[PDB]
Protein backbone atom coordinates (compact mmCIF):
# COMPACT_ATOMS: atom_id res chain seq x y z
CA UNK A 1 0.00 0.00 0.00
CA UNK A 2 0.87 3.58 0.33
CA UNK A 3 3.40 2.73 3.10
CA UNK A 4 5.35 0.57 1.39
CA UNK A 5 5.31 2.25 -1.98
CA UNK A 6 7.28 5.15 0.00
CA UNK A 7 10.34 2.62 1.37
CA UNK A 8 10.61 1.87 -1.81
CA UNK A 9 10.34 4.81 -4.36
CA UNK A 10 10.22 7.79 -1.60
CA UNK A 11 13.87 10.48 -1.08
CA UNK A 12 15.23 10.47 1.79
CA UNK A 13 14.63 14.41 2.55
CA UNK A 14 16.33 13.94 6.16
CA UNK A 15 19.55 16.28 6.51
CA UNK A 16 21.23 13.33 7.68
CA UNK A 17 20.58 11.03 4.87
CA UNK A 18 19.14 8.43 7.29
CA UNK A 19 15.56 7.75 5.70
CA UNK A 20 13.86 8.85 8.74
CA UNK A 21 11.77 10.78 6.89
CA UNK A 22 10.68 9.90 3.24
CA UNK A 23 8.67 10.89 1.06
CA UNK A 24 6.94 10.88 -2.48
CA UNK A 25 4.92 14.20 -3.91
CA UNK A 26 1.51 12.72 -5.40
CA UNK A 27 0.41 15.71 -6.95
CA UNK A 28 2.78 18.69 -7.72
CA UNK A 29 1.98 21.81 -6.30
CA UNK A 30 1.26 25.00 -8.15
CA UNK A 31 3.13 27.57 -5.39
CA UNK A 32 6.30 28.37 -6.72
CA UNK A 33 8.43 28.87 -3.48
CA UNK A 34 8.54 26.26 -0.47
CA UNK A 35 7.74 28.50 2.98
CA UNK A 36 10.62 30.52 4.80
CA UNK A 37 10.80 29.60 8.58
CA UNK A 38 8.15 30.80 10.72
CA UNK A 39 5.83 31.23 8.00
CA UNK A 40 2.34 29.90 9.51
CA UNK A 41 0.93 26.73 7.16
CA UNK A 42 -2.34 25.16 6.70
CA UNK A 43 -2.89 21.54 5.73
CA UNK A 44 -5.28 18.67 5.45
CA UNK A 45 -3.25 15.75 6.77
CA UNK A 46 -4.32 11.56 6.88
CA UNK A 47 -2.36 9.85 9.57
CA UNK A 48 -1.61 6.02 10.16
CA UNK A 49 0.83 3.25 11.45
CA UNK A 50 3.18 1.62 8.68
CA UNK A 51 0.55 -1.24 8.71
CA UNK A 52 -2.12 0.93 7.35
CA UNK A 53 -4.20 1.39 10.54
CA UNK A 54 -5.50 4.71 10.60
CA UNK A 55 -5.29 6.98 13.85
CA UNK A 56 -6.54 10.65 12.42
CA UNK A 57 -7.23 12.97 9.52
CA UNK A 58 -8.27 16.47 9.65
CA UNK A 59 -10.83 16.00 6.78
CA UNK A 60 -12.83 13.77 9.30
CA UNK A 61 -13.70 16.97 11.33
CA UNK A 62 -13.12 19.40 8.23
CA UNK A 63 -10.72 21.85 10.40
CA UNK A 64 -7.00 22.42 8.42
CA UNK A 65 -4.44 21.74 10.49
CA UNK A 66 -2.35 25.08 11.09
CA UNK A 67 1.38 25.45 13.06
CA UNK A 68 4.24 27.75 12.42
CA UNK A 69 6.86 26.02 10.32
CA UNK A 70 10.09 24.67 12.15
CA UNK A 71 9.97 25.92 15.74
CA UNK A 72 9.05 22.53 17.12
CA UNK A 73 5.22 22.86 16.91
CA UNK A 74 4.99 19.29 15.21
CA UNK A 75 6.53 16.14 15.45
CA UNK A 76 10.38 16.36 13.64
CA UNK A 77 9.19 14.64 10.73
CA UNK A 78 6.55 17.11 9.68
CA UNK A 79 9.22 19.95 10.18
CA UNK A 80 11.34 18.91 7.67
CA UNK A 81 8.36 17.56 5.28
CA UNK A 82 6.09 20.70 5.08
CA UNK A 83 9.44 22.60 4.21
CA UNK A 84 10.22 20.90 1.41
CA UNK A 85 5.92 21.56 0.16
CA UNK A 86 5.22 23.94 -2.56
CA UNK A 87 1.26 25.25 -1.68
CA UNK A 88 -0.94 23.00 -3.59
CA UNK A 89 1.03 20.13 -3.32
CA UNK A 90 -0.12 16.40 -1.92
CA UNK A 91 2.64 14.10 -0.78
CA UNK A 92 3.40 10.98 1.52
CA UNK A 93 6.06 10.61 4.03
CA UNK A 94 7.00 7.62 6.06
CA UNK A 95 8.53 8.87 9.43
CA UNK A 96 10.65 6.46 11.25
CA UNK A 97 10.38 7.02 14.97
CA UNK A 98 13.14 8.71 15.38
CA UNK A 99 11.43 11.80 13.90
CA UNK A 100 7.93 10.81 15.20
CA UNK A 101 7.10 9.18 18.57
CA UNK A 102 9.88 7.47 19.55
CA UNK A 103 10.15 5.08 22.47
CA UNK A 104 7.32 6.53 24.51
CA UNK A 105 4.76 6.72 21.07
CA UNK A 106 1.57 8.52 21.81
CA UNK A 107 -0.81 5.83 23.14
CA UNK A 108 -3.52 4.42 22.65
CA UNK A 109 -3.51 5.17 19.23
CA UNK A 110 0.54 5.55 18.38
CA UNK A 111 2.80 2.69 19.68
CA UNK A 112 6.03 2.53 20.75
CA UNK A 113 8.62 2.50 18.03
CA UNK A 114 6.39 3.18 15.84
CA UNK A 115 6.89 4.46 12.10
CA UNK A 116 3.82 6.96 10.63
CA UNK A 117 2.62 7.24 7.60
CA UNK A 118 1.07 10.62 6.51
CA UNK A 119 -0.68 12.26 3.33
CA UNK A 120 -0.37 15.91 3.48
CA UNK A 121 -2.13 18.94 1.45
CA UNK A 122 -0.65 22.07 1.74
CA UNK A 123 -3.44 24.47 1.40
CA UNK A 124 -1.51 27.83 1.98
CA UNK A 125 1.23 29.34 4.16
CA UNK A 126 1.93 33.09 5.09
CA UNK A 127 5.04 34.86 5.64
CA UNK A 128 6.26 34.76 9.68
C1 LIG B 1 -1.54 10.33 18.30
C2 LIG B 1 -2.15 11.15 17.19
C3 LIG B 1 -2.06 12.63 17.50
C4 LIG B 1 -2.82 12.85 18.84
C5 LIG B 1 -2.88 14.35 19.19
C6 LIG B 1 -3.57 15.12 18.08
C7 LIG B 1 -2.85 14.90 16.75
C8 LIG B 1 -2.74 13.42 16.39
O1 LIG B 1 -4.06 12.87 16.16
C9 LIG B 1 -1.95 13.35 15.07
O2 LIG B 1 -2.46 13.02 14.00
C10 LIG B 1 -0.48 13.70 15.01
O3 LIG B 1 0.32 12.81 15.32
N1 LIG B 1 -0.08 14.90 14.59
C11 LIG B 1 -1.02 15.98 14.23
C12 LIG B 1 -0.68 16.59 12.87
C13 LIG B 1 0.78 16.99 12.85
C14 LIG B 1 1.66 15.79 13.08
C15 LIG B 1 1.36 15.15 14.46
C16 LIG B 1 1.90 16.06 15.54
O4 LIG B 1 3.00 16.56 15.47
O5 LIG B 1 1.08 16.23 16.58
C17 LIG B 1 1.55 17.12 17.64
C18 LIG B 1 1.70 16.31 18.91
C19 LIG B 1 2.47 17.08 19.98
C20 LIG B 1 3.95 17.25 19.65
C21 LIG B 1 4.49 18.50 19.30
C22 LIG B 1 5.85 18.66 19.02
C23 LIG B 1 6.70 17.56 19.13
O6 LIG B 1 8.04 17.61 18.91
C24 LIG B 1 8.69 18.89 18.68
C25 LIG B 1 6.19 16.31 19.50
O7 LIG B 1 7.11 15.31 19.57
C26 LIG B 1 6.66 14.03 20.03
C27 LIG B 1 4.82 16.17 19.76
C28 LIG B 1 0.57 18.26 17.73
C29 LIG B 1 1.01 19.50 17.28
C30 LIG B 1 0.22 20.62 17.28
C31 LIG B 1 -1.06 20.45 17.75
C32 LIG B 1 -1.53 19.22 18.17
O8 LIG B 1 -2.76 19.07 18.67
C33 LIG B 1 -3.54 20.24 18.79
C34 LIG B 1 -3.14 21.29 19.84
O9 LIG B 1 -2.28 21.07 20.74
O10 LIG B 1 -3.75 22.38 19.72
C35 LIG B 1 -0.72 18.09 18.15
Amino acid sequence: GAPATVTEQGEDITSKKDRGVLKIVKRVGNGEETPMIGDKVYVHYKGKLSNGKKFDSSHDRNEPFVFSLGKGQVIKAWDIGVATMKKGEICHLLCKPEYAYGSAGSLPKIPSNATLFFEIELLDFKGE
